[PDB]
């Protein structure tokens, strides 16, 4: 199938392995603004949900989908490819919905639905929004929506800018320099402190910070998921012209992202922005390996490019320059192994 | 190979992919107590080494061929599966070893060695002694062992003691009982209560803890590794029999183990014990769902029944029972599956 095809088999087995377990539905749904969030933008929208036909694509617990039966809804279709699927049940069953909730195991790439849906609704977000490539399992599951149907969340931006932080910089460096000592237990360990320089840099950091490390106003990337196809994900580019508002040191840049549902009654807004309470998302950062010098009012002009892989993941490469200086910086992150600075 | 045979393909990629990395060498390099220990272990064992023959295997970095080197082995074979293997030839040339320490990429298993060795060293042991199941690879590479060859580590040595620990006990039932909320945002999650507390307790518990919680004596089994043959480890028996020293609930069985390093000149032991300084196995603890009350003076028998899995681990059977009352428990532990509470 399409999901077989863009993903190796040991990955796949990892990922749903991981999902199988309660603990980490658990860790999502104690998440209060995510849970919270969706819960209101389904029960607001009551009129997009009461006596519809629902998709929920990877419905993990079943939350959403029990969120959707509170709004109204006649059948609920509710896909999952883990082991959790069995305990979906168990809830489906406990709650007294076995004629509106159907569980369906698999992969949404691979089952059947009886019918087309008013709606979909998922979660398929992860870190910097990318990441898990879950987005493409949601764009699949358009092949089983009506003609002018709808999604939740409807729309995803992604925001990206330049930061300052020294000491998260610095931290790298001082982790590696294990590695200059020329008698670790007699050995000369130095000729790899270049290698390690070069793991270290290549891992996104996963943490929050204050907003005051920003030196720009973001730019948005926005993916509108009743238009998009699969394909639209496989090659990601965001060009980039930052306008600095202060000067120093740019070490990276720093990702977040919003998702909107756009409903009949209202639009809600989801948002894991530093300027907004902590999700489990937190914020992404990817550092520079050679930093940047710039000056208020300078631009930093380039570009971030997510190439996606076959581990579920993307390999992201952002080029950047000081258009006043004509300083660069490349720099080679994968996002499949985050490091969890929090 | 015999590696394949026992081994599922995803779990070998993570697996490897896990030791690929410099941050993981240098955490296990970091461990102060193991890797001095092996350095005096192989030093102050030089005629062990001096002109002799040696196999390393899953060298890692290199730092036991360099040990090895340092007490005048003639040649090292220094076997590595992952890609750790460039960067333990890269140390190799920079410290001007060359003609004494030989590189060679790929499983103990299924690579080729020239010739055979005086002795095997290595650092097979994960949490709980058998995690990981490369004391099998250990034992496997005995197919290359001269007759009257010696093996470094020589034996180890497994304790098992019952503990109490009402704080810990109630910390992991916390978080199960997560699934025994009624009106989760509206949703009854109980019917999942019994299925999260025995997900929650099948994780072993990897931290340290004051020696004060143990209840008994511990009890020791000892595995051989100059006579073992790699099929001894795919089912291991433990009975044991307690006689409780202190009055209280018994919340599990605590693990630790000893390795020693029997040489020409002396024996030495490197330690995991709550009694000696910290290593980063720390002690491994098997919580029981429902615990067991004993008074001082009772026996506390039963069996500790490990049977190897094809993910590199083993599933873990723990019966115990008080046997001036009948009392028992049951339980069953997935040890490829930690947490990591410090
Ligand atoms: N709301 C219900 C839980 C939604 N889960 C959200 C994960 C993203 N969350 C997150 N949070 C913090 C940090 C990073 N990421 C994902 C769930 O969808 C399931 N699945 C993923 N692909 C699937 C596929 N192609 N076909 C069927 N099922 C699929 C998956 O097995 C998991 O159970
Ligand atoms: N000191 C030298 C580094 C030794 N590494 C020690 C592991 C210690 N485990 C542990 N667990 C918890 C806490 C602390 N330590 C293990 C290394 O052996 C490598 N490997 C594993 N199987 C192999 C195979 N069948 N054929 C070839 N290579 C093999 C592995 O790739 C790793 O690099």
């Amino acid at each position: 199938s399409v999901f077989s095809e863009r993903t190796e088999e040991s990955s796949a087995v990892q990922y749903f392995q991981f999902y199988g377990y309660l603990s980490q539905q658990q860790n999502m749904m104690q998440d209060y603004v995510r849970t919270g969030t969706y819960q209101r933008a389904i029960l607001q929208n009551h009129t997009d949900f009461k006596d519809k036909i629902v998709l929920d694509v990877g419905c993990g617990s079943g939350i959403l989908s029990f969120f959707a039966a509170q709004a109204g809804a006649r059948k609920i279709y509710a896909v999952e490819a883990s082991t959790m699927a069995q305990h979906a049940e168990v809830l489906v069953k406990s709650n007294n919905l076995t004629d509106r909730i159907v569980v369906i195991p698999g992969k949404v790439e691979e089952v059947s639905l009886p019918e087309q849906v008013d709606i979909i609704i998922s979660e398929p977000m992860g870190y910097m929004l990318f990441n898990e490539r879950m987005l493409e399992s949601y764009l699949h599951a358009k092949k089983y929506l009506k003609p002018s149907g709808n999604m939740f969340p409807t729309i995803g931006d992604v925001h990206l800018a330049p930061f300052t932080d020294e000491q998260l910089y610095m931290e790298q460096f001082t982790k590696a320099n294990f590695w200059y000592q020329p008698s670790f237990h007699g050995v000369d360990l130095s000729a790899l402190r270049g290698a390690a320089v070069d793991e270290y840099f290549r891992q996104p950091v996963v943490d929050t910070f204050d907003i005051r490390i920003l030196m720009a106003k973001s730019v948005k990337y926005t993916v509108n998921f009743l238009e998009a196809k699969e394909g639209d994900l496989h090659r990601i580019e965001i060009p980039f012209k930052f306008h600095m508002l202060h000067s120093g040191l740019v070490h990276g840049l720093a990702f977040w992202f919003d998702v909107a549902f756009i409903g009949s009654i209202m639009t809600v807004w989801l948002s894991t922005a530093p300027t907004e309470p902590l999700t489990h998302w937190y914020q992404v950062r990817c550092l520079f390996q050679s930093p940047l010098f710039a000056k208020a009012g300078d631009t930093l002009s380039g570009t971030c490019l997510l190439i996606a892989n076959k581990r579920q993941s993307y390999d992201i490469s952002i080029v950047a320059q000081v258009d006043q200086t004509g300083s660069k910086s490349s720099n080679l992150l994968d996002l499949k192994n985050p490091f969890f600075r929090y």
